[PDB]
């Protein structure tokens, strides 16, 4: 059998994965390993496993490529290396990228002045309007590069129009599908060419791992492993983080239900509260790109971001409240998360500057994690009404 | 009290750890975390650990920081990231480096072909000849870049003659230690700016992690950690690796004693054999260099090569004809490695370019373990006898 | 705040657990030590971390009587060691314990030989006739030990009258509760002294730890750790293990849902097909104690047992011919394992004698995973279709 | 080949290991699961591996066999279940066993309070003094229970005498070696039947593992895995556990020679000090037993007590005037640790009672590391100097 036929919670389970056939192990033997040894100078010639590769590590990103419905996927030693890995390998000296700005900060770090330092250009653009996106390219252009949704407001791209406008003008279109992992999204079935992830987030889900992985053709992720990894960054995963992230996607499908079904309950309690301004969520109807969410996602995720009534005091005030929430900037664990960036992560950023990037006083974000709704409600209704 | 005040025995064993305050224990904690929590909004402010840094990682850093007498070190995910991490972090499109030709082969991919397509331009020099380091200096380089002892002849370059050099025309020396160690060379003392590792050999030395490691100035490393591992190459080593080389890294000082006792009772046995034409190694007194090896190295290593009669068909014999040495392309594992490169690794490479590149058709290099130096000599013997 | 006051699901994640004071490292460290260091002689002196305790084994034990709403937890080495260490620390020579006959093997085992050689005299009853468990007691019975649902047709046995039973005779009642889990049946709450659990099976969850826990009073437990881990068994838990399983059981609430919706469907779909004698799992309204089943139990499990038409040979034929369920004798695995016990397990027992153990020809053991329930109805159709 | 003919650093490092077959991976992989899968109904069938036996674990297993020179290993939780494991499995009710007085703690209260629990008898004896054991043997004695060098005082048994007398009188010797390691002493060599180890001392020697070994003929190991683990303690060894054991046997050889080398001139200095009253260690020759440990072992030890001038507060000044020395009550790690078990262990214990057991007010036990002998012995003067 294939397990490319059956359906995507077999896959999760299965995908990548079968009993060592040596000693009928099932769960995945973790391959810790530098060294990998030939029977005869022939079988030495022949290879040349390697160690820019591993069994631990391969069946990790066969089950990450079936999950996207790739060809190939290359593990990384985290989510940036995953993207800069993937842009070093197709990118030179001359050429171009255009890029939402609604991207990761490290992401938009490494695009603003290390790319350019590099010789490669980059222009920003707001990847919510398609048209902003091909009047940016250039014959130049080598790749389009699109998060969805995207902080702080968890606005939306349209991939597939997206896919085709980079096409058309001849350039690869790479998704951060970070935000919503394969089971809720899947860029390359919209026409993306290459799909990267950071697993530190949802894939892995227990909040111990840091590591990336990339998805696409056979021909690019050889080209990604071959020379990307192996002479540019030297990012590769280890395989013990690889046998944790095989571990901690076999609950993706469970995870991402859960989560998403408590951050819709808990994105209606606060649209319903008088103390909250605005509730930023695509599973809620006035989202401004809501239709589009629901062709192309398939459930709305388990991030929320919402303004509390008051701004930057009130905010401070608000996360000094709960009780249960865990105040951290990462997101997709098992725990619910909260933060403040406008006295947390932006503090010594300009107010009015923040603005410009959609970070208001009052912002809080929210990763929605697997306890008691109820719990998480009770929570924040508490440390808002205090706060307020 | 302060380790660095303390024998290089007792460094190795108790420098960057502690028992945990917390709770007594003697083992570093693994921290294997992707998440950090902060007690209030003001505590996350005024961080802003990180998870570009983790306290299980960061024990080994401080650690190997005292072992090579540098301020601080910075842990990547290869021995390769380690490098362009480092690189990439210094030199940017327009700047050149003058580098040894006799290097480790992804660090010369990336030089010679990964750097020029960023416009960072490379000239390749024999490093044994200081004078060709001073006359391919331009206005432009930023780095000095050397390895000792080098492939596949274990030549040597004089550290403390290029450091004076690099640094009259303004240049940073970046050593590859990876050969020594620091238990055996401390470049830094002898000049040089920045050392860099792969501790998948000798440091971690149990064939079981594949990671590096950076040394140098606080200034620099801070760059190196918050541009170059979060912007560029994304390589963090994971905080298990990281515990494993902690724990591999405490046995180095009677491990590298082991290992160098038995390669130099193997080199002599090699030196007296007469089916042997030529044996490399920096503690038989006929080495080209080793009055230099005498004042540079605290012990010769353990690492061999040799030539042995009858070219490309005796080699491929030999190691095809040994029964305790494992045939495998990695050094610094505790067990016996061997290889031919001829017909195992540069066998679809040209006899003629080979020979340009050191590698004979005869060539054969040897890690030397840490099993029973008789029984290793035996086993050559054996092989030796059979291929001749 | 305190853990015991939230929903479970928010127990499940939070309970036992919180972000390490010292960094800030939300997942629990895993320490990894053997060795717990004082910082004074009058330090050392006020302690007698211990290891008879670890605090990465605390944060899970603490979990687990958070969960089972007892007092304390110990972990073990395994489940065996688990029900081992608990009887071998209440009972010497001369007591007397009355056990279901209904009961794992190596449980068996112990009771039947070792337990006897010890001078401790069991009697087997059928437990689901709580009377017998009357009839069984001794004045030296110092305790009933049950487990329920139990092999091989998942029968059940009344915690709640049971445990009446024992205290008015004086005795303690040892339930083990691995087959449910916490999440599913609490024999605490119904009025059981003491629970062990194999972790092995659904609290770990993925197929990748042995061990078990013990939970009770204080006082019990206090026992349990310094007399009988410490002295008899020497059955103590790893600290991986430990944070393997503290990984695992964060999503037992989740994956308890999916395992019992998927069983279900799958015990439904057995009833409806005309090849199939017999379904035994407590979800069917046929199963004879069907009403204690929704009393005690809040879901029906993950475990179902079925009789194919045609014995012996089409129960080999129909493992034989599944191609997505995995032949393996463990449970509560992600991945959806099966058995046929008269050909597999108790090949060399007399078919009379495999009858008496409730063991028939035809019965099929199934743990249900967390594949789609789809896939896992059509393969094992597909399977009951060839060999029938 | 056959690593039993190898010279013994050589089994070190290869014995009961080679490289991956299907794989080529040189370490061994972490089997870190709880299930084996079978490929047919007759598959399942043949078996009845098993998980009471994990390849990971064999490994271990057969490394120790061979540096033991015995037939077969068993790997468990703790070195306490090594012993219990052992002597439950060769003893019932109504035997009886002859042991020294001079054994770890928690041996004595298995033996002391766990066994007579049990209807099995022990006398205890001065096994320095062979005719004790002659004169407590009895027609039901099954074991004779040793462990040399021991405890406070490092006292020894004559293994190959004791096994005589055992022999004669028709009773098996079982030998706790974990003082020695097999490195130091092979007392199946000598006569003895079963070895135990606590492998959380010198074998695995990094101060992060908990674990024992039993090594013995094929016969009894077979009983003490399929009915002592199996049926009464369940203490069985984690696979993770298991790896990092073989990882650190590795370096046993070089660890007990620098070890033993540190321990003589620490041993020698100590001697030479007149605030030190006296100095156990079997590397001097005023030791009682001086010409028998010449004979019985092949090094003197890592282990050093000895008396401080000045009684009970001079021991606790001492103590807690150390800085490199680490106070914790471990032995066999790569960090020098001592203690004071008049103030720190036995503190609740009567003066008088401590007497009895060899247990003086000075009594100083330490635990020779790895670190350069001149620093341990700096900061012993240092120490001594201040507390007399
Ligand atoms: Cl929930
Ligand atoms: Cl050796
Ligand atoms: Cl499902
Ligand atoms: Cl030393
Ligand atoms: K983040
Ligand atoms: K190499
Ligand atoms: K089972
Ligand atoms: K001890
Ligand atoms: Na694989
Ligand atoms: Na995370
Ligand atoms: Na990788
Ligand atoms: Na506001
Ligand atoms: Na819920
Ligand atoms: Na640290
Ligand atoms: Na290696
Ligand atoms: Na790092
Ligand atoms: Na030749
Ligand atoms: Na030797
Ligand atoms: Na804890
Ligand atoms: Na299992
Ligand atoms: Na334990
Ligand atoms: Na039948
Ligand atoms: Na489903
Ligand atoms: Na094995
Ligand atoms: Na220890
Ligand atoms: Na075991
Ligand atoms: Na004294
Ligand atoms: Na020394």
């Amino acid at each position: 059998s294939d397990c490319r036929t059956y359906g995507f919670n077999t896959q999760i389970v299965h995908a990548g994965q079968q009993p060592d056939p040596s000693t009928g192990a099932l769960s995945t033997p973790i391959f810790q390993t530098s060294t990998f040894v030939f029977d005869s100078a022939e079988q030495g010639a022949a290879r040349f496993y390697t160690r820019l590769g591993n069994p631990t590590t391969d069946a990790l990103e066969k089950k990450l490529a079936v999950l996207e419905r790739g060809e190939a996927g290359l593990a990384t030693a985290s989510g940036i290396s995953a993207i800069t890995t993937t842009l070093l390998t197709l990118c030179q000296q001359g050429d171009h990228i255009v890029s939402a700005s609604a991207i990761y900060g490290a992401t938009h770090a490494f695009l603003s002045h290390s790319m350019p330092k590099f010789g490669i250009n980059v222009s920003f653009v707001d990847a919510a309007k398609p048209e902003e996106i091909r009047a940016a390219m250039r014959p130049e252009t080598k790749v389009v590069y699109i998060e969805t949704p995207a902080n702080p407001t968890l606005s939306l791209v349209d991939i597939e129009t997206v896919a085709g406008i980079a096409h058309q003008q001849g350039a690869l279109l790479v998704v951060d599908n970070t935000f919503m992992s394969p089971y809720c999204q899947q860029p390359l079935q919209l026409g993306a060419d290459i799909v990267v992830h950071s697993v530190t987030k949802y894939i892995n889900g227990h909040g111990d791992v840091i590591g990336g992985i990339i998805v696409g053709k056979q021909e690019f992720i050889d080209q990604a492993r071959f020379v990307g990894l192996k002479d540019i960054t030297g990012g590769c995963m280890s395989p013990f983080n690889a046998w944790l992230t095989l571990r901690g996607v076999k609950t993706l499908g469970i995870r991402m239900e859960r989560h998403c079904e408590n951050a819709l309950k808990i994105a209606r309690f606060l649209e319903g509260h008088p103390s909250i301004t605005r509730v930023y969520y695509p599973g809620l109807s006035s989202h401004p790109q809501y239709e589009l969410g629901q062709r192309q996602m398939s459930l709305p995720g388990g991030i929320i971001s919402f303004e509390i009534a008051g701004g930057l005091e009130a905010g401070r005030r608000m996360i000094n409240s709960v009780e249960l929430c865990l105040l951290a900037v990462s997101l997709g664990d098992t725990e619910t998360l909260i933060q403040h960036p406008a006295s947390m992560t932006h503090s010594p950023v300009a107010p009015e500057e923040r603005l410009k990037a959609g970070i208001t006083d009052g912002l809080i974000r929210l990763s929605v994690g697997l306890e008691d709704p109820e719990d998480i409600i009770n929570d924040l209704e508490h440390a808002i009404r205090k706060a307020t």
